C-alpha cells in the first residue's frame, strides 16, 4: 500500500 523507502525515490 504505502512506500516506506522504495530506494532512489525522493
Amino acid at each position: 500500500g504505502n512506500h516506506w523507502a522504495v530506494g532512489h525515490l525522493m
